[PDB]
């Protein structure tokens, strides 16, 4: 598939088996739900993006399940925060919350409600970013500067904009995976 082609040419290496590796944890191949292969990628790159510009941040994603409640259960051992449900994205140690980043191909308020109503915690913290640089994010508190958020929506512009010049945005974007 071309979706494959661009997720390989677009996402660092890194990132590309990392993705593979969630996969695996799903058991979809990254040929056969490419959709959803470019979606993992995405996500992945933009809880990076967000954790370098920061260290602020504990990365949580990207860890497998042992590894990411380690770290989890440290961090709560040390501020004494609650233990989400749910693994989080990030920790943030500036304002000692764990931030759980979401990336949609639809509205952003849609997405922020299916998210916190997954979660169910007040406690952590909902950042959501759209492909056309629209975000939305708990009590409209956005964490990071203007700057980095305006680096993470350009990235995520242009992924839409390169797909679309491979005719791959619609599908993309018609898909939920
Ligand atoms: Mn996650
Ligand atoms: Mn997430």
């Amino acid at each position: 598939s071309a979706m494959e082609d661009f997720v390989r040419q677009c996402f660092n290496p890194m990132i590309v088996e990392l993705a593979e590796k969630a996969m695996k944890e799903y058991g979809e191949d990254p040929k056969i739900e490419t959709n959803k292969f470019a979606a993992i990628c995405t996500h992945l790159e933009v809880c990076f993006m967000y954790s370098d510009f920061g260290h602020r941040f504990e990365i949580i994603e990207g860890r497998d399940r042992i590894m990411a409640w380690t770290v989890v259960n440290s961090i709560c051992n040390t501020t004494g925060v609650e233990k989400p449900k749910f693994l989080p994205d990030l920790y943030d140690y500036k304002e000692n919350r764990f931030i759980e980043i979401g990336v949609t191909r639809r509205e952003v308020h849609i997405y922020y409600l299916e998210k916190a109503n997954k979660i169910k915690s007040e406690k952590t913290h909902i950042h959501i970013f759209s492909f056309t640089g629209e975000e939305m994010a708990t009590k409209a508190d956005y964490t990071l500067d203007e700057e980095s958020r305006a680096r993470i929506k350009t990235r995520l512009f242009t992924i839409r904009q390169e797909m679309a010049s491979r005719s791959l945005w619609d599908s993309f974007r018609q898909s939920e995976r």
